[PDB]
């Protein structure tokens, strides 16, 4: 026997590359301010600095977290309005040695305590007229205020704290876990960047995301790592379809990285600059991706916060779309294996729940060694290393692209049969009129179970064809007992679907 499938399975991981392994995120973007320090770095509104100017403040900053104690690991959260002050900060942090806890100052006080509470930041870097959401909190540690021409009168050469790429850089909270990433998976996706998106110094980055998102991670490092420039989209402008379209031509944006519950609000022949059209964080369809790969180069890109923000991409070809977008294949130094319960390979084509190796792995959530344990378990095919269960389920298509099936968790079981929640989703979608869905489970006054379909549609769409489009698409245990047109879909700030925020059907008649 020649064991093909099995071979293939790991022929499929050959993604080895080479990377500065051992150098950190502060010393790439150093390296990049030398190559060109006099680049546009970054831009708000009417304001830049160029990458010199943004690498003498954040090496001053650097200079006082250092006499404050700041360094090794050390925790230091952030909660500064959306600006060019925030990326000075979070570089500072970098560069004396700690690591950032991002803290949005659109956020409840109740969820400021958690992250503060949880991380035990012994710092807060903050700004003066923000200090009002710090006293609904019980902070002991230092406060610090960010209006620096204290800063000013400090030295702007790069600092030499002995950091190491195994340093932690980063702890994103996710559904509430405070996940550690170190500099390695960064120092990774930076040639990323290069070889495979071709970001070069001339391009724009927009920076969308929430700066608790880790998509924000992936937008500043994309920019400042590659010699690009970093464009800070304030929330008025996202806020307004027709504003943020209108700023990304006027500003010229090249690449941007948006939730297709976004874009799916956008119009692409009034999009006019973007080269390269990044979406992630959820499920893209056939539908979005044709409407856009004429225009722009389409990604769609998939990766929890555990790995690093990205483990996979696919890149819309000239080529058919069948009925789902593959979320493609691993990324360099990256390596996907689709296992079931006992971390056995699937068979080509079976679902099993992706499981992620490599370099962008994180070292695991924030004092929690229990559930690090359960979710980075030993890796079974890279015996030393860990493996990260992310609790998808995914199928390898024959291609070498992964099929994204679902989360776990939204397998409910209906009339004896297995649903997924996000297959049902899917197709739904494809009706001509239904522009995005939602499906839920609920159970009725009987305690059983039942699936009601939410949708967005320019016009009404009448029940009856609902029904009968769901008669002809779906298996009878899968047709939803409730379609519900919502205006729009309720999103959660990292812009997916919010399900608590879906509207449960009052069976009372
Ligand atoms: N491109 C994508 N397609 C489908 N689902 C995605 C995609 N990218 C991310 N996700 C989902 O978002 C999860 C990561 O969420 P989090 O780590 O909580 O921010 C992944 O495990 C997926 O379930
Ligand atoms: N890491 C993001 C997904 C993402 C992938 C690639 C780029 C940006 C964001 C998440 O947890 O959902
Ligand atoms: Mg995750």
């Amino acid at each position: 026997g020649t064991h093909e499938e099995e071979q293939y399975l790991f022929a499929v991981n050959n993604t080895k590359a080479e990377y500065p392994r051992d150098k950190t995120i502060h010393q790439l973007f150093e390296e990049q301010v030398s190559k060109r320090p006099n680049n546009v770095a970054i831009v708000c509104e009417n304001e830049q600095l160029t990458y010199h100017e943004l690498n003498v403040k954040a090496n001053q900053l650097a200079r006082i977290f250092i006499e404050k104690g700041i360094g090794k690991d050390t925790l230091v959260g952030i909660m500064m309005e959306k600006s060019i002050d925030l990326f000075i900060g979070i570089l500072a942090v970098l560069k004396a040695g700690g690591a950032y806890v991002p803290i949005d100052i659109e956020y409840p006080k109740e969820r400021i305590q958690y992250i503060l509470d949880d991380s035990q930041a012994r710092m807060l870097l903050t700004q003066k007229h923000l200090v009002h959401l710090i006293h609904n909190i019980q902070f002991n540690g230092q406060v610090e205020i960010f209006e620096e021409d204290t800063i000013k009168i400090r030295e702007g050469t790069n600092l030499h704290v002995p950091s190491k790429s195994t340093d932690l850089a980063y702890v994103i909270y996710t559904s509430p876990k405070g996940t550690m990433l170190e500099h390695k998976g960064i120092s990774n996706l930076k040639v990323f960047f290069e070889n495979s998106l071709n970001v070069t110094e001339k391009d724009r980055i927009g920076q969308f995301a929430s700066i608790s998102f880790d998509a924000s991670v992936w937008e500043m490092f994309m920019a400042l790592l590659t010699g690009a420039s970093l464009y800070i989209i304030l929330k008025d402008t996202i806020n307004d379809f027709v504003k943020f379209e209108q700023y990304i031509n006027q500003k010229e944006i090249t690449v941007i990285t948006l939730p297709p519950t976004y874009v799916v609000h956008l119009d692409p022949e009034r999009i006019l600059s973007i080269q390269t059209l990044i979406t992630a964080g959820s499920a893209t369809s056939p539908s979005l991706v044709n409407k856009w790969k004429e225009k722009v180069t389409y990604i769609n890109a998939y990766g929890p916060t555990e790995t690093t923000i990205c483990a996979t991409t696919w890149v819309a070809t000239k080529e058919t779309i069948g009925h789902s977008v593959p979320i493609g294949a691993p990324i360099q130094n990256t390596q996907i294996y689709i296992v079931d319960e006992n971390l056995q390979l699937k068979s080509v084509g079976e679902a099993g729940e992706l499981c992620i190796g490599g370099e962008g792995l994180a070292r695991g959530y924030w004092k929690r060694p229990e559930l690090t344990s359960q979710k980075f378990v030993d890796n079974p095919f890279v015996p030393g290393e860990k493996l990260y269960k992310t609790g998808d389920q995914a199928r390898w298509l024959s291609d070498g692209n992964i099929e994204y099936l679902g989360r776990i968790d939204n397998q409910v079981k209906i009339r004896g049969h297995r649903v997924e929640l996000e297959e049902v989703e899917s197709i739904l979608l494809k009706h001509m009129y239904i522009s995005e869905t939602a499906v839920s489970v609920h159970k009725d006054h009987q305690e059983q179970p039942y699936l009601c379909a939410y949708f967005v549609s320019e016009k009404h769409i009448p029940l009856e064809q609902l029904r009968q489009f769901s008669s002809e698409e779906l298996p009878t245990y899968m047709i939803p007992s409730y379609f519900i047109q919502l205006d729009k879909m309720p999103l959660t700030s990292n812009g997916k679907i919010d399900r608590k925020q879906l509207p449960e059907p009052d069976l009372t008649f």
